[PDB]
């Protein structure tokens, strides 16, 4: 009789589950309280969900899916998937006029998933997790979709639970769950409230209105393609271009260097939002050369300031869409990994002169802690 | 008096003298042919040189100095010095345009070194080995430095001479003392040799030219920061996965568990170039957890294949360098401890069509034996 929330999101998942007056939100079998969106299929024929998926992408570049969430429920005409597929190292190829993943699966052979499947595979494996914390099984769940997912996309997510055997009891919209989570279903009167929503490659703003106790997303808006990875980009180019200039050495074409900078730059993004210097330092780096540079907050900012403030344009456009005033919005909601960086909460309570933002429920955790709270309901 | 040959090594060095119409390479006090050329400073005032200093690296990092060769006689603007500071455990400062190592000496008291005064101490150590072998005192030695020293380097390698009491009548490139060993000094006409020298944390390719005993250096080449470490670190970085995998513990944390597992990893990796499996075995190794692993010659070729392979590229320059082709080659001499590698020999006699290496004169000492030869000679 267990109903268990689930954020289904870009790069990470999250499960959670209401028990004892409480939300839980369950860590995996290595202690992670979110869970990578990949799945990798080795050579030997080894099927990886989660953390060892994402940690053999370098070695397995065209067998290790991810982002399969930009596909779901898409036609191949959709620009969308035309744009996408171009950026995705596995291969998308189009079958009944819809995007196929195909992979090879080991043993010599091939094999096409539709998206779904693979999300499939990601809820498997939050369903496993949910199932190792409560001793029982768990074949319910409540999913998470952005606001502007179609009926197309709804659906398919609903078929992502079922071949994992899960049954998606209610599909809700990602900013609502951010809402719930934060408790302003329990706001009495009519409120709006601005949700800034900005994951690993994704930024989404909705303008949502609470009326006793009923949600309404009047506008969406934001950008598809920009998230913390866009950040990490900043940092990579600049860190490429200063070991050229003090070392004489080009990395760009060796993977291995270039994807251990990429884990040490995101590392240091995430401490330079609690510290002011994170120390990048990579042991034989290229042709037995060492990596040491120390990345400031000031730096970071500075190298992706027109980023940043380009987070306010959609933030605008959902006042003008809702033909509201910045002074009608009575809740600010950041939620996602990325909100985490104090410029973006600064640029966001600048924005919104001097209004605080809701806080006390870890951002990259809210919108499970949401789903969870409704499946509580439904349990 | 009787005159030495010293190979001033950046990680080890090795003293030789022609007695007896033969060289005779001299074992330290401990019994070692050669010795780490490594100073290290206790907290009790004591000096510690070599074996004794290294020994004790992991309880006293700011203090045990290291690599002075890669800082004699350069500047402080010198490109090569501002990578180099980054990575070494021990402060250096910037003195009248120099480099200078400061340490804590004991009695609450620090001194600053110039590089040539901490390879005067291992030029000590290597005169008082040579002097209780021969039973008298020894104030005269040829010194070897790599081809591509300049004339500040060349005379700051003199200066370290001075300091330790002896005069260095003369200085000597690395690979022309390694061709002295294998005699092709005494060949008559106009051969090509080819010079691979792979020691610790440095590669040296060198092109020499003999005419009937005059010796020109026409190309160098190779990779000033790899070597033998860097096959070590690849090992490491495995076992370190492979660990946490097993048992679901991290010891990047534990310096103490880091320094064990690299000191167990040296000695397989040694192993591996003479049997095909080495027993990595560690007891109380992390929180009272014991490590065992098998590292076989195949992993070990696996992890390095890259960096093994990248030594190619700069035996490809110097003959491009030098407007020769393979063919042109007459000897091919190996010299370095690395070059104990298997997969290294085999890499090299490939690249030139199986044409065989020079043999006989233990790669580790060769440059010492040349040294000394050259010494027997000024006697
Ligand atoms: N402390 C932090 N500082 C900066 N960025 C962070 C921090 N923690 C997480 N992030 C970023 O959040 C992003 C992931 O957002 P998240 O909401 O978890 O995933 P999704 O992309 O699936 O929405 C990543 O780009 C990650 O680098
Ligand atoms: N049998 C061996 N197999 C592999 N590497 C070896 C072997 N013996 C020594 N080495 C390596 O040789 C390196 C030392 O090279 P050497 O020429 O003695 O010193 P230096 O770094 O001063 O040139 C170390 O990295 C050591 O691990
Ligand atoms: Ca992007
Ligand atoms: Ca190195
Ligand atoms: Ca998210
Ligand atoms: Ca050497």
């Amino acid at each position: 009789g267990t109903v268990v929330g689930i954020d289904l999101g870009t790069t990470y998942s999250c499960v959670g589950v209401f028990k004892n007056g409480r939300v839980e939100i369950i860590a995996n079998d290595q202690g992670n309280r979110i869970t990578p969106s990949y799945v990798a299929f080795t050579p030997e024929g080894e099927r990886l969900i989660g953390d060892a998926a994402k940690n053999q992408l370098t070695s397995n570049p065209e067998n290790t899916v991810f982002d399969a969430k930009r596909l779901i429920g898409r036609t191949w005409n959709d620009p969308s998937v035309q744009q996408d597929i171009k950026f995705l190292p596995f291969k998308v190829v189009e079958k009944k006029t819809k995007p196929y993943i195909q992979v090879d699966i080991g043993g010599g052979q091939t094999k096409t998933f539709a998206p779904e499947e693979i999300s499939a595979m990601v809820l498997t494996k939050m369903k496993e997790t949910a199932e190792a914390y409560l001793g029982k099984k768990v074949t319910h769940a409540v999913v998470t979709v952005p606001a502007y997912f179609n009926d197309a996309q709804r659906q398919a997510t609903k078929d992502a639970g079922t071949i994992a055997g899960l049954n998606v009891m209610r599909i809700i919209n990602e900013p609502t769950a951010a809402a719930i989570a934060y408790g302003l279903d329990k706001r009495e009167g009519e409120k709006n409230i601005l949700v800034f929503d900005l994951g690993g490659g994704t930024f989404d703003v909705s303008l949502l209105t609470i009326d006793n106790g009923v949600f309404e997303v009047v506008a969406t808006n934001g950008d598809t393609h920009l998230g913390g990875e866009d950040f990490d980009q900043r940092v990579m180019e600049h860190f490429i271009k200063l070991y050229k200039k003090k070392t004489g050495k080009d990395v760009r074409k060796d993977n291995r260097a270039v994807q251990k900078l990429r884990r040490e730059v995101e590392k240091a993004k995430r401490a330079l939002s609690s510290q002011h210097q994170a120390r990048i330092e990579i042991e034989s780096f290229f042709e037995g050369e060492d990596f040491s540079e120390t990345l400031t907050r000031a730096k970071f900012e500075e190298l992706n300031m027109d980023l940043f403030r380009s987070t306010m344009k959609p933030v605008q456009k959902v006042l003008e869409d809702s033909d509201l005033k910045k002074s009608d919005i009575d809740e600010i909601v950041l939620v996602g990994g990325s909100t985490r960086i104090p410029k973006i909460q600064q640029l966001v309570k600048e924005f919104f002169n001097g209004k605080e933002p809701s806080r006390g429920i870890n951002p990259d955790e809210a919108v499970a802690y949401g789903a969870a709270v409704q499946a509580g309901v439904l349990s």
